[PDB]
């Protein structure tokens, strides 16, 4: 688990605002569903060149084009969509 | 900084493989990314509504309908899109 105690401390290096216990807990949230499926995604990438070690090559960036087409064909998979990846796509569309 | 020790603590629930430092460092820094846009989209929220205060509510998702609309839009702008944003996009495009 993460420390809360942390993440808030980092979350105030980029705010002001007083922070409640609710939206520090879901942001810890978000951030272990994030890590699980890196986790997930690098050891799939280790197995397709043999390897059982996970490297920093496992953590990939598609070329525009291809991340282009699986960013509109994931698009389509929002009605089964976990929570925690909803928040994530919210935060990263509201962003950009 | 999150501690890198207990990110890859946490990867090791999710993979039976070795970790390299050097993975276990991508992901820190996708982490802290995501802490970065979460909490600059949440006191985007907080102002719309008069608040001086991040609240779970400020963390939110909005319909199918929006966020399939913002995903979309997303798609083609991957050019102004930082690399770590990419790695994350990347992941949640192959995972689920």
């Amino acid at each position: 688990m993460l420390p809360k105690a942390t993440v808030k401390r980092i979350m105030k290096q980029h705010t002001d605002f007083n922070i409640s216990a609710e939206a520090v807990d879901e942001l810890c949230n978000m951030l272990e569903e994030i890590i699980k499926i890196t986790t997930e995604v690098a050891e799939q990438n280790a197995r397709k060149e043999g390897r059982k070690t996970i490297k920093a090559r496992d953590i990939k960036q598609c070329d525009d084009e291809r991340l282009k087409r699986k960013i509109m064909e994931l698009s389509e998979r929002t009605d089964k969509m976990p929570i925690l990846i909803k928040e994530m796509l919210n935060v990263i569309t509201s962003e950009l």
